[PDB]
C-alpha cells in the first residue's frame, strides 16, 4: 500500500542502512522499476532500475562509503518524506564528509518512485 | 538565479525571520506567484495575502521559535533544502516539531516554491 507517515520513516531509514552497508541490489529493489533519480538535484534525471543500479554501483562500489541519518525522517501523509544525513567517503585520498538531504516519493507498492538528493560542494568537508 | 552559497544565506535568513516572527519580512521573501505547500501533501497556497495569512496564523503569537538543526543543502539551480526544529505551545502542551523545508528561488532571489515536509510523527512534547 501507499506508505503511511510512519511507514515512510521506516523505509527511508532502511534506505540509509542499505547505503551504509553498500548493498546495491537491495537499494535497487527499494526503487520502483521506472523510478527517477536526481542526484545531485539540478542534474539530468536518470530513469529506471538499470540506470539507477549503474549509478549506485559507480557511487558505492569503490572504496568504503558510510552513511547515517543526522536527524529524524520528516514524513508526509501522501507517501513522501525528506531526511538529513551525512555520507563519509574518500576525497583527495583523505577522509571527507558530505551533508545531504534526500526527498523521496513512494508509490502504492511502497517502492521509491522519485528521489531528489540536495547537495553541492558547499556541503563537502574535510579534516 | 542565486548561487549555492547565496541559497544557503537566504534559507538561513528565512529561518532567522521565522524565529523572530517578522511576518512582513517573511512575506517579502516570497515571489509574486509563489506557492507554499505546508505540510507537503496539502493543497498549495497561492497569493501574497494568502501566504501572509498563513504565517500570521502560524506565528501570530510571538512565541514560536525556530532553529536550523544542520546545514542548508544547496543546489546549483537556485534550490535548497534545510532541516530545522520549531518550538511552540499547543493548547498548553509545550511542543517541538522537526521540519525540512525545500525551496526554489527565482532570478530575483525570491522564494518561488516552499515545500515543508513534516507530520504528526515529527511532533513531540517537551
Ligand atoms: C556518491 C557519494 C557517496 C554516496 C552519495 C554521494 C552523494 C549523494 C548521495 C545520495 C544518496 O541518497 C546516497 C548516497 C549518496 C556521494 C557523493 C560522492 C560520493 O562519493
Ligand atoms: C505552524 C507551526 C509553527 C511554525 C511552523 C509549523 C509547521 C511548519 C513550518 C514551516 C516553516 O517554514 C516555518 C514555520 C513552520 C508549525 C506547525 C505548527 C505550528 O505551530
Amino acid at each position: 500500500n501507499l506508505p503511511t507517515a510512519q511507514e515512510v520513516q521506516g523505509l527511508m531509514a532502511r534506505y540509509i542502512e542499505l547505503v551504509d552497508v553498500g548493498d546495491i541490489e537491495a537499494i535497487v529493489q527499494m526503487y520502483a522499476d521506472d523510478a527517477t533519480v536526481e542526484d545531485p538535484f539540478g542534474q539530468p534525471p536518470i530513469h529506471g532500475r538499470e540506470q539507477i543500479a549503474a549509478f549506485y554501483r559507480q557511487g558505492l562500489g569503490g572504496g568504503k562509503v558510510r552513511a547515517c541519518l543526522t536527524g529524524p525522517v520528516r514524513a508526509s501523509h501522501n507517501g513522501c518524506g525528506a531526511m538529513p544525513f551525512r555520507v563519509e567517503m574518500v576525497w583527495n585520498g583523505q577522509p571527507c564528509a558530505l551533508d545531504v538531504i534526500d526527498v523521496m516519493r513512494f508509490d502504492e507498492h511502497g517502492r521509491i518512485q522519485t528521489k531528489q538528493a540536495y547537495w553541492s560542494e558547499v556541503n563537502l568537508s574535510v579534516r
